[PDB]
């Protein structure tokens, strides 16, 4: 029932009780651990609503008050009558912040209570969606002083009138298959790029082309819009010691904005809920630049550094990796665009875990995602035991719309 | 039922059926995953089923399932259990069992090598001096003057739990740690408590930064006895860097033979509480963990000082820079002295090939991602991108409590 987690570097032990409140399932069983797998009615809704309102009223220290009991009755009445219900602004803000608080894969949660929530439930068209999104982008970017934000579109109804952003992130680069057999741009986005073309986008067919938005309102066919270029803050990548680095022609965008997830609050489903914070440097320099299935630039960089690439044991990949990551952080810092390094980010997360343990009784965390993709054991999270479990409100994965949409 | 795992770099999808043979539990439930938790006498009643599954497995491995020889062995084991409360493994079954415990070790990246294990049968051992002799022979054989060979030595199994064979050392070869009155540590901080025990047992400590610890050996539930491994049997490597000439003056060395001595081997219900085993190092074990953990030798600052990196801000990645240089040094030093070592790129690439071959031939390969992914440069190794299923197969290696916590002192 009560569970201990130990830090093997500091010997600090913490007791988790919060997991007992957990509801959804992990994918694991007593016989098999699925810890490293990427993706493991009216009757249904009222318990979900109650569970949520109970935690909301508890949080404002008004549990079992007249105002508490009155809202539960009102929501039950609305469900019985409409088969759904509407959240108060206060409940929406609370729910969104707590979905982030509960995000077991997010290292940046120390920030969870400073989220600017943009209520877009009055939106009816793709043009309106585009307007809301440009405003989100400009607010969050803040000329490089980035601010966390989420924009929340109308909830699911009968399931044939879904709002969706087809893009995986608001800002991403195009990918094109070449007659060469190679890939131009970002190979992760080839399929989405093709969907854009088949829908009518004229592509510049370059290495770093900001994709258009493909927005779906009210279960209608999705529509294309180019984000005003002046709202997309980008960063040229240079190195503080290697003058040749700029010749590689690398750039990245300042605003990481996940747009393909589903926000669940009190049983209600927000299928369009783009949200954004700011980058941890490794996301760009380790993953986006060095994954073999991504920009895969390790080979080119190592060559310019004149390292011995004859044998893996020279650690040439490891040397180049570090340099690429130094350059990303240096470039963002020099252009005054918010970025956090993996040492600072994991250090703050340890402090956050301890806050959550004493103030809340625990913190769900997925070690496989929390530990940075480079220099794992020299960050304090490596040595920290974590318990992973699913609390609601939550951000969830959902299938890509092109597999699902009825045209 | 079939379970699928995907590699997100290659899109290669594999199907696991082997998990259906898993009996032991994980620590996880449908409501909690304990995937990152480090540590999450039998009755005749429980013993014969365990013996039976094992012998059915052994007899299938040799293509003799249901044979007269298989059936006669079952009956023989059965009768021996009801008569004596336990049983003895044939040499062939012992070898198969020890190899399979390695094959089944989900935290081990080196498993491509599982079928090449030299098994030394030490079940006729009776005394601590006997144990010492067996362990010296293991060390000499495994070391092989730098050309390391995997080996395990197997002492007599548990009987009533009052007559246990134990090696009190956590590894056969490790360096002493000494806590000083000013709170600093001399040597390896991981071994402070064990060093304190050795000293109290009468070990005369040299008190340097790399003093090889004595063996503390318990035979037959008796109080443990101290022994010094002959220095000439302990192969060591001075650490230097290919381009940095000041690196040698750090005064660093490490031993060549990594030999875990504190685990328990379970085969067919039988418990071998002293079963030291050894392979060879992956460089990051020494360069990342042993040298750079804050709770170990903690050399990152001193190395980064000497390199003249910008140390005032973590975002210069000074720690990451120093980390790579140290790890280059460890591999360079071992290679130069012709002592077996494997880099983390080579080892992970070989593990993926092993894992795929195991899916094809065995129907699965239990693997613990948290342990398999190296402690530096995670995502530039292929294992990071590989989904894995963790489950527990027998024969297996298991943790057991440290013996100073459980031993009944005789005096
Ligand atoms: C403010 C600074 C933030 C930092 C430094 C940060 C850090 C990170 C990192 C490094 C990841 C792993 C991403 C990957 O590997 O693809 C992540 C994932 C995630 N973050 Fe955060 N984050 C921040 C803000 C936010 C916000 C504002 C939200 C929601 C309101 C959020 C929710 C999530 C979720 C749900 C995931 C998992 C996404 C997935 O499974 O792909 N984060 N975060
Ligand atoms: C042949 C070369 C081998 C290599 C390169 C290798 C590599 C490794 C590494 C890097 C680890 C993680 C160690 C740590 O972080 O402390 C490990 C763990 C382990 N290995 Fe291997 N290994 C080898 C041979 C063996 C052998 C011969 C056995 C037994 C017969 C074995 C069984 C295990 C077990 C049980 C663990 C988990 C240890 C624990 O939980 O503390 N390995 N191996
Ligand atoms: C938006 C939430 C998921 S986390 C806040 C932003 C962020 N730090 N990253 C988002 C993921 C970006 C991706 N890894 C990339 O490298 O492009
Ligand atoms: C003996 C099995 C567990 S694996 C075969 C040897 C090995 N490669 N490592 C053993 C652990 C060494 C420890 N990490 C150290 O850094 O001293
Ligand atoms: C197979 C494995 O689960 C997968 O590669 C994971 C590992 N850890 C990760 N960690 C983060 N933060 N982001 C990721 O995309 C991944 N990928
Ligand atoms: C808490 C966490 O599980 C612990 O630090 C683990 C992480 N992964 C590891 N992986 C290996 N190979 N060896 C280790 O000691 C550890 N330590
Ligand atoms: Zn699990």
């Amino acid at each position: 029932r009560f569970l201990k987690v130990k830090n093997w570097e500091t010997d600090v032990v913490l007791t988790d009780t919060l997991h007992l409140k957990s509801t959804l399932e992990t994918g694991c069983t007593e016989h098999i651990c699925m810890g490293s797998i990427m993706l493991p009615t009216k009757d249904q809704l009222f318990p979900l609503a109650k569970e949520f309102l109970d935690q909301y009223y508890s949080s404002i220290k008004r549990f079992g008050s007249k105002a508490h009991m009155d809202r539960l009755e009102e929501v039950n009445k609305e469900i019985e009558s409409t088969s759904t219900y509407q959240l108060k602004d206060t409940e929406l803000i609370y729910g969104a912040k707590h979905a982030w608080r509960n995000a077991s894969r997010c290292v940046g949660r120390i920030q969870w209570s400073k989220l600017q929530v943009f209520d877009a439930r009055d939106c009816t068209t793709a043009h309106g969606m585009f307007n809301y999104i440009c405003n989100h982008v400009k607010y969050a970017t803040n000329k490089g002083n980035l601010r966390s934000a989420i924009t929340i579109f109308p909830q699911r109804t009968d399931g044939k009138h879904d709002f969706r952003v087809w893009n995986s992130q608001l800002i991403r680069y195009a990918g094109y298959k070449q007659p060469d057999g190679s890939t131009l741009g970002d190979p992760a986005n080839v399929q989405f790029t093709e969907i854009c073309i088949q829908q009518g986008w004229k592509a510049p067919r370059g290495r770093f082309d900001v994709l258009p938005l493909l927005l779906q309102a009210n279960g209608n066919d999705p529509e294309l819009f180019q984000i005003p270029p002046e709202l997309v803050l980008e960063v040229p990548i240079r190195h503080p010691k290697f003058d040749w680095f700029k010749d590689l022609g690398l750039k990245w965008y300042g605003l990481p904005a996940v747009s393909n997830m589903l926000l669940e609050i009190g049983g209600l489903e927000f299928s369009a809920c783009p949200f954004s914070g700011w980058y941890m440097g490794t996301e760009i320099g380790v993953r986006d630049y060095c994954d073999n299935s991504r920009y895969n630039i390790l080979e080119e960089v190592a060559k310019k550094m004149d390292l011995d690439m004859r044998k893996t044991s020279s650690l040439w990949k490891d040397q180049a990796l570090v340099e690429i990551n130094i350059a990303v952080l240096y470039s963002f810092q020099s252009d005054k665009v918010t970025i956090v390094d993996h040492h600072s980010a994991t250090e703050s997360f340890i402090k956050h875990m301890e806050n959550e343990y004493r103030c809340r009784g625990g913190c769900p965390a997925d070690w496989v995602w929390i530990v940075p993709p480079m220099s794992g054991s020299i960050t304090p999270v490596f040595h920290q035991e974590m318990l992973n479990y699913r609390l609601t409100p939550s951000f969830e994965y959902q299938p890509d719309p092109w597999n699902t949409h009825v045209w």
